[PDB]
């Protein structure tokens, strides 16, 4: 629909701007929201940042993290929606879409182009890369704090330069930002080395319960609610567990069953090279992306949800192995 | 002492053996192979060796079979990369009183055991020094050589997570990816290749994990019987101590490892300020400000652990 130049001109034409990110905010969301907000503020615009969700604790030390609001009181001329592929993903702020002109900036190919202006380019690994280019086009001078905030999303959305999307442009952007003072160590420490001690004792139980299925192609484990309690943990402590189980040699699908609170079992699935876990997840009542999906069961017994999910996963997997 | 001197020595010799440290890591493999392939571009006869089994995670890398264990060779020059002392190259230290030697390394504790020593602790990886040597030698990089040279920069920075991941690290990474370094291949092979048995071993490491200095220090240990119980080797525990440092508030993580039997290794990683190389040096080892280790021979793990902890705590309070 629109290109960066059109977005830059729209941003220049408006002064009271609300920058909105997607719910359940990750590094790229926080990075893209704050990097654009601060850039626009440096231009003298009246800007507020909003995400309809609690900002996770791992961001607590980041400069200007306080600028992201859950309940802003603001009368914007322009809504800028970043890193969100559809209106439901910005929560209660979608109710502004028919009241305020909107810009969309996103790297998700599934983006519905729900804005009055839409710059969507999936060749970027992170929306933060697109914000970096917008700020440059606007003449934003980066300091170390803004460089760190813009580096954040490029790091997290590439798995810290490990995913298949970490191409030359990603590494060029990272080099440029570190040269401007981005604190790569700070970012990694706060995002990746911020685990409660109790999470490690919980993870030990996960690993003791770990089992492989179907020629070591499927790995699964489970956390019952009483095991969370025993280690003084919640589902906040176990978020990164399923991705670790995917790193087993030969495993194509990792599955983790997580009962928290009691009776509520969330099932996370991650795949590696080819298996579309979103299809299995959707058929079980959930959904997601081809390599990362999930499904929630409410008011059920974990010992009954595990067979239910594994039986269907195994059927779909063998069907996929065949043709 | 400087790169230019090393380049001159390398140019003078046409039969060269390139050796790295035992218990090889990514920087060792990267530096050995990148320099070996670079020197071959000059028409030289070059062999690569490590006196140790090459870990499984490297087996799909291009030219990995060029690293030998028992080279059949009469070199004119020995080039030692990424090793801080003669003991760390195993049987090849026997060459040091016979063949002229070059040392290229980034450990602050290097004993300068070569005839020529280029030691620069400001580099995050020896592989950064090899990259510069190769370009000074005039070598042109194809994508396989770029991948091999990228490897060590990635692994010795914990894939751009350690405090040594500075602007020069990101410059080198960008330049190598621009020349075809497959960053994703490197990450998959090194980080997504864990044996199932490694996770069972790690579970015991986590069961034994303890905090000291009221949360600022974390440590665990693997006695030899526990490696055997889980059908594991030092290959399986390679990344463990870095994981222990990911505890919120921990400044230094320590892992004691007995492998093979009668070889007790201490691996230390620190986060923000504690100089673990000072501790390691005083115990007979060495390393970098944020990553260091020592190996003890003929000791009992039940005696090594409390004495090392005691010294670590002494140095921590002095820090
Ligand atoms: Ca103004
Ligand atoms: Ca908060
Ligand atoms: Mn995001
Ligand atoms: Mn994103
Ligand atoms: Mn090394
Ligand atoms: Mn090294």
């Amino acid at each position: 629909g629109s290109g960066m130049d059109e977005i830059v001109k729209v941003l220049s034409q408006h002064d009271r701007i609300l920058v909105v990110g997607h719910i359940m905010p990750d590094g790229d969301c926080v990075s893209s929201v704050l990097s654009l907000t601060l850039g626009l503020e440096k231009l003298g615009k009246e800007v507020k940042a909003a995400v309809d969700y609690k900002i996770p604790y791992v961001f607590e030390k980041f400069p200007y993290i306080d600028k992201i609001e859950e309940n802003p009181n603001f009368d914007p001329e322009l809504l800028v929606v970043v890193d969100a592929s559809s209106p439901d993903r910005i929560g209660k702020f979608q109710d502004l879409l028919d009241k305020v002109p909107s810009v969309v900036i996103d790297h998700h190919s599934t983006n519905t182009n729900f804005g009055n202006w839409n710059w969507v380019d999936p060749s970027f690994a992170a929306t933060a890369q697109m914000i970096f280019r917008i700020n440059k086009a606007l003449g934003v001078e980066y300091d170390s704090n803004l460089a760190t905030l813009n580096y954040l999303g490029i790091a997290t959305d590439t798995g810290f330069f490990r995913h298949s999307n970490a191409d030359v442009r990603v590494f060029e952007d990272a080099y440029k930002l570190v040269k401007m003072g981005a604190d790569a160590h700070f970012v990694a420490k706060e995002i990746l080395e911020n685990k409660r001690f109790e999470q490690f004792k919980l993870f030990a139980e996960v690993l003791e319960r770990l089992q492989l299925l179907e020629n070591g192609k499927i790995a699964y484990s489970y956390i019952d609610y009483d095991t969370y309690l025993r280690h003084n943990c919640t589902d906040e402590d176990s978020a990164g567990f399923v991705g670790e189980l995917r790193s087993i040699r030969g495993v194509e699908v990792a599955v983790l069953f997580m009962e928290f609170p009691r009776g509520k079992i969330h099932v996370s699935m991650r795949s590696k090279d080819w298996f579309n876990v979103n299809e299995v997840a959707f058929e079980l009542g959930g959904g997601g992306h081809p390599r990362a999906a999930g499904v929630t069961f409410e008011g059920k017994k974990i010992e009954e949800v595990i067979p239910r999910v594994i039986n269907h996963l195994l059927k779909k997997f063998k069907e996929g192995v065949e043709s």
